[PDB]
């Protein structure tokens, strides 16, 4: 019967008995075989514009993660110098956001996997803080609610996962965000918190910490009632420290607690990399950190995962060494640029609403935009997405949260390696589709499916 | 001025202005080599006795992993055949633990980051589950426990994190593990379920389903309550459906809702990589799902991670594809019959009790002893632990938790590559430590270091 | 009552098949054939047992790796040095060594153009050529003056093992001038006193294995000058510059030890020590072409006419030569210095920081005028701490560090020392890592007082 | 001004300033691109029929002297596995020749750089035992001599070196090596040894040490006087025990007392790797040995090297276990095959008289071949050994020493790697060499240089 046409000999489907474990071995490289050629059929995501997530190759992030793929993070021992590498991150990141000069040298945070898990974390002594303090009080502590934005997904999570009764002040046409008034009506007691989005992954808009740190003192002074607050910081924390220093909206402000980002957003770490810091000693209640046992004394850890390639630690290090704030600086100005733009180009070539033109002082390198209001131009712009993906670019058009359920938008991410001659190339390809929709007028309407639009 | 002798250029100190984030560049081959410099005193394991993780380097799966670095788990638009390969990893572990042939043909589970993320998901889903059956008998849900033995420490995070009392099972001397008796005692209709763990992760015996289960199916008949189970087949997992396939301890029982392990441990697969699977769409409740809108529909996620490779699951596909069933039967035999040896032969250089001598229908494969009661040879187990660490080797001795905090042992971890030359090579260096702790009893009583023992 | 599955063989986890032990017929030879990837593997596998050197201190040896050294290397896995017809091109590489090597140490311009010298495997080779030469060069000197010539000696100080096997198997009675409390060298005075008509030379060693000082040639060489006044005995010197070779001419150029003293006939050095070279290279160079007797020159035939060599090995490699010749290209008398002074740099740092933690006497604060970048340093006379050095040295492999506590030789057997030796890749940074590793070590010792004398066993102290 | 077409830079030339030691530095890729190019100007040696070594590139072999470019041989403490390496090894070999099986376990030899230091510790060895026997008879220990035939030339060093009076017994028409009775001859009181070539360089044949060593009990019956062998197997130690056992050549003769072998010849280690093994502990005077220090015991060498790569020792190895008996006899007896093949064809193209025809049970696999006396094909050896040249081919043309100073011969070497597919492309090219200078009679007798001849 069935031979296989690489290896000239009788064929072995991964579709057929992939319903089971399977009986057989096989030989060693024909399985490497087999499946590098089916992962051919990934994308490579240089054309996504979709994504947040890292996909520049650079040949020292490859042998750096290559050295380390067996190197166990939670195993402090065996790999004393990783151990050491990671502490320093922890150190030079909490320096970025101006967290107080640590007590005895070390800074009070943690790694992660991403910002879904610095998220709960942060949530985590968010609620601790808070039912502390209200048992030392003597109230009822049993009904916790979060106040904040057009939060990404993760916060649902947390607050299903915890029974955290989630106040998201709903998305609205010409108010997108949170505002200091709606999030004030959101507030009393049971607040463990308020999040803003430095960094909203819908618009690519920053939620800005400041005015809304001035209403939650002014809602003390008022109330009695003290609220903390933590920023998710996604993609914002290590874009404005170097672009715009001058936004206040980490660690200078009193109520900021603690602070999360995604090493694998901007950040520019491969995939696989998170970071949360708290203020102080303070800010972490220590029943959530456990001591674990080892050789040369003992380190407590506040983290979900254990055991965990630190492969990522290691190439965040090697992209903090080489870049610094200069080099930082510079990577990210380029990005605004391309996003920028794009931005006024784009602008040229429809009648089109810009909820973001990526600017260093409102938001991440991004263009969101949506069409002006009951204007037809002859094309939705999933129709656009659509005849732009028949080009190999993913551009996705979806629509928003809230009371903004009713808004389409096309949002574009500028990462690393998306440089101006993509830019060029993209824009020739934008321009082709416009004409295309033109020439095919039968084309409007029919797409509508949202992409995907969550990092 | 500083000079380097690697560089012949001004130095740069990693160790100097290592608090602050670095202002300035470096050339990218510089900074890479500085990182690579200082990893090599980084061990690399091979003689590392304590750890459970995969620690020997196969080419093949260096390659997958290096193509798979920006590979998104998260994201199944992007990569559709990464997608593709962990939905078929997902019903191949459902599979081999015996789950109910799945309906529409996908088995209810998800690939995670370790068995911790696998063990809070699980434990997540006893609490639901718990929880909406008090509600609908009108009951208070206020204090959920949980029965368990000596659990990893992973556990004792989700008690804390989510509410839970945690009923260890103490340990205690002759009397080490959960039986059904202790465990009667800790039940009631508060216990949101009772976790084995099928291999223990200080001494490696596993903790038998079958008789709980009968005391469970006894305690319902007399009370009412109905107790599920979730094992934490961490180690065991990919152990026993191999080596001793009639152990009954997976879904076999139709107490046990969901099974977790670890793929990094006896699963063979690279650092970073862990199951958890449920019995049927009943054991996972829907509220924990969440929704994530693609292009191709929409699928649901069950997980605390978000963005992450997908490198490690392809890599645990290639060990399922390349080994099958025999595969792994000969693989897991192998390092039982290096555990064996060494029990074997260790029972034979002095006066020691064995709480595991690595027979695959007691435990994992791992060598656990301690000194005879009101014996003396000598010198302690810490000891000869030192004795043992001068000739590279890492054999921990650390003392037991509970009523057995009294105990020290040393065990022995045997994983994929420490075959028997090297078992060997180690008895070797142990009679020669014996010798030395012999001429030298001077030595007896110093050494007090608890090693690192969770993993 | 039974519930495993298991195999009748024993299994390898690694293969999934059949195990092979390498332990079990390793006393005869194997009788069948394996798969290549298999025997490569078993292999590769047992060479992670092997340490990785960077945090040993003990070693004088080129341990860092430069990506390439590597390629050069490989490169030249087949090239063998002693063809000269089928690899000229390794050939003329090994020729500008020579020169160049001969120019460092102001060897007298070459009247052909061709220094007098030849690449060796190691010192080790080096010193017994050096050594064969003066032999007869003497020889030859006194059957012209009908004096008997089988009773040859050698003054020298605490030499390195080599020139014990050199006396030894080239029958030549070694005078070594013992070593002795504050008074640890061949001294000027202690050397004329060994020296006869039977003296075929004189080996100072220009950087001591033990401590790592120098000896210094100037002041033995105005002695030996004063003893062919009164004499009439006119006695040669061979400096085995092992590791000073590549030091001195870079940091400490002004300090006169090479061949711009005319009792200096040949200087030795290892290419694999401060040389950059990786393992397997030395050099031999004579003054001219009367220091190397015609005798031991032997005269190969090959296609373009013929060379001779004066060497003990035949076959072998060309990897290190090339690899040695590209260290010499791309560093350069500016980029050896650097590299060096780095070094220097570190040992001196270590020896302010270490003086400060306990009772210590330095024999050696490696500084670039008193010899090679190492630390040596005693416990001061009756002076207890609570440990010896052996102890500290115990706990500090405890950390991964391999820093050797030995006895010296002759007279001060008595003597116990720690040695720390700095080479290229042992930068400021990990000497902090190692200081703070030390200051652990102790306090730990501190709080363990039983721990003090327990440990006794010299470590490997000879390179 | 001058600048270089490579790098389009200021030309840096390395045959001017190679007079006197660089002043400058390079960067460090130029320097390596310079010498990289002119190592193009080498040969790489495939074509190259002269030379005993080995020229074969193997992807494994590659891999582990890579691996211990840095491996210290001399370093027993930091590289404790290759010193257990290296001691297989000398077991190994041991065996091989039949040494008698050692009193603890471990024989008594060592590894060395070459055959050349392997005769040399033979040699010191031989000295010294007859210097310890004279002086306990009372007797003049200043006159030593050494008896053998034609030696290759580290014989004639050793003989130097050491004070030696060589007594080589010449080669002559029709008899061309040490036979029983000039041996006879040259012996006496202060013979210190024998020393039968196993494998003469000059012309591949064996001396064979049987009927010399029936010649030294004959000897000792006679005069009392008592003579030692040395084996100098440069060749031969590895090609006899495989193709032809029955030649009885090593240990089972007991006046064999050592033999010496070329790794890097047929023995199919890399170039810097050479065995000399004694009959036993006696065999090897305790004077000879130096016993350093290092932490785990004491190790006794006998070599005059000290620091060098263990590299070519673990590739040895490697080509052992891989090999085995069974391998080797292929691998040689595919050389003599070939060998063989030539030496058949060879005869049938002019007037030449065989010396050596590469059979197992003569020689090694060589063919050996002068012109029949007082004829005239038209050319010499010299002048078709000049013509194979410009087709690419290095095939030797000398004159042997002695009394055959008359005497020109070709030797044509078969080692690995030269399969039966070049012997017919040689072939093919030595017949177009015949028929060019048959065809310009005037190139006879014009070339006359001896090539390289001595490995
Ligand atoms: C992408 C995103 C996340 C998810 O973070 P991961 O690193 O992908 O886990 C969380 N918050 C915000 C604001 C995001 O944009
Ligand atoms: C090691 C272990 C864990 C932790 O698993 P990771 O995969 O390292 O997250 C959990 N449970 C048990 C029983 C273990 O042995
Ligand atoms: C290292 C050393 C030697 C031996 O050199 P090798 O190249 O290792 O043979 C000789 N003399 C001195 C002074 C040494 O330090
Ligand atoms: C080449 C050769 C030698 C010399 O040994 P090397 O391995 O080249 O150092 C000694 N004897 C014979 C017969 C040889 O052919």
């Amino acid at each position: 019967e069935l031979l296989d046409s690489r290896f000239g000999a009788k064929s072995i489907s991964t579709i057929a008995e992939s319903k089971r474990f399977p009986l057989h071995e096989m030989r060693d490289d024909v399985a490497f075989q087999i499946i590098n050629d089916e992962l051919y059929l990934d994308g490579n995501a240089r054309q996504n514009l979709a994504t947040f997530c890292q996909t520049w190759d650079d040949e020292n992030v490859h042998k750096l993660m290559d050295l380390s793929i067996n190197k166990n993070w939670i195993d402090k021992e065996e790999y004393p110098q990783s151990a050491a590498i990671d502490l320093r991150c922890v150190n030079m990141v909490a320096d970025l956001w101006h967290a107080p000069a640590p007590k005895n040298g070390q800074a009070v945070g943690t790694n992660t996997i991403g910002s879904s898990e610095a998220c709960m974390l942060g949530g985590m002594a968010m609620k601790w803080r808070w039912r502390k303090r209200m048992e030392a009080a003597g109230k009822p502590t049993d009904k916790p609610n979060l106040v904040c934005g057009p939060v990404q997904i993760c916060w649902h999570k947390f607050a299903r996962y915890w029974d955290v009764e989630l106040r998201e002040i709903p998305m609205r046409p010409g108010q997108l965000f949170m505002d200091p008034k709606r999030m004030i009506e959101a507030c009393d007691e049971n607040t463990i918190g308020v999040v803003p989005t430095f960094g909203v992954t819908y618009t690519g808009n920053y939620e800005f910490p400041q005015p809304l740190h001035d209403a939650l003192d002014k809602f003390q002074a008022d109330t009695g009632i003290d609220i903390d607050m933590h920023i998710d910081a996604a993609s914002g924390g290590f874009l404005a420290p170097f672009v715009a220093p001058d936004i206040v909206w980490d660690f200078r402000l009193p109520r900021v607690k603690s602070i999360s980002a995604s090493g694998h957003k901007f950040g520019l770490a491969p995939l696989g990399c998170g970071w949360v810091i708290w203020r102080d000693e303070e800010a972490l209640p220590q029943e959530l950190v456990f001591n674990v046992d080892y050789l040369g004394g003992q380190i407590g850890t506040f983290a979900i995962n254990f055991s965990r390639p630190a492969g990522q630690v290691i190439a965040q290090y090697y992209e903090f060494l080489r870049l610094g704030r200069e080099g930082y600086t510079k990577v990210q100005n380029a990005s605004y640029q391309v996003a920028a733009y794009l931005a006024d180009e784009i602008a040229k070539l429809g009648p089109y609403e810009f909820i973001c033109t990526g600017r260093p002082d409102e938001g991440i390198p991004a263009v969101c935009f949506k069409l002006k209001d009951g204007e037809d131009p002859g094309y939705t712009l999933y129709d656009l997405s659509e005849r732009l993906r028949l080009r190999g670019w993913q551009v996705p058009a979806f629509t928003l949260g809230g009371e903004a359920t009713d808004i389409v938008v096309m949002r574009i991410m500028c990462r690393r390696g998306f440089e101006m001659d993509f830019a060029e190339l993209l824009l020739e390809d934008y321009k082709a589709s416009l004409k295309y929709l033109s020439d095919h007028p039968k084309l409007q309407g029919i797409a509508q499916q949202n992409s995907f639009k969550h990092t």
